[PDB]
């Protein structure tokens, strides 16, 4: 398999270190970057960013959703643009598949 998980930590730990202030919106706000995988509301988030890429790899994924709830909380195309590189990075680093396709269904509803 593609270890997505590891993946998605990384993308995370690019996030966050290109934009400290994107962590203040999630319920691990303030919380040091080498101690996320400790933290039990990171969990569950990762958790969900990587249901995320498997349901588009396997054909499910909801991007307009996706997109609505974002928006939902004033994150936009600018900051999905910065998530596009910082997960081509993880991807990257895991010789795993780019996923640009899927980041780009999701800029496309905002
Ligand atoms: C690769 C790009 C991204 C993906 C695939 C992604 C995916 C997800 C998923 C699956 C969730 C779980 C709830 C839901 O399904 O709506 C979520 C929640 C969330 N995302 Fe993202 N997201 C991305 C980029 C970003 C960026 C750049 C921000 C900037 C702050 C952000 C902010 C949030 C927030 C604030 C939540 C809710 C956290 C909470 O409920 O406590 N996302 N995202």
């Amino acid at each position: 398999m593609v270890n997505w998980a590891a993946v998605v930590d990384d993308f995370f730990q690019e996030l966050f270190k290109a934009h400290p202030e994107y962590q203040n919106k999630f319920g691990f706000k303030g919380v040091a970057l080498g101690s996320l995988k400790g933290n039990a509301a990171y969990k569950t988030l990762a958790g969900k960013v990587v249901d995320y890429i498997n349901a588009w790899i396997g054909g499910s994924a909801d991007a307009a959703g996706l997109a609505s709830r974002h928006k939902g909380r004033n994150v936009g195309s600018a900051e999905f643009h910065n998530a596009k590189a910082c997960l081509a990075k993880a991807c990257s680093a895991h010789g795993a598949p780019d996923l640009g396709h899927a980041i780009d269904d999701i800029l496309s509803h905002l």
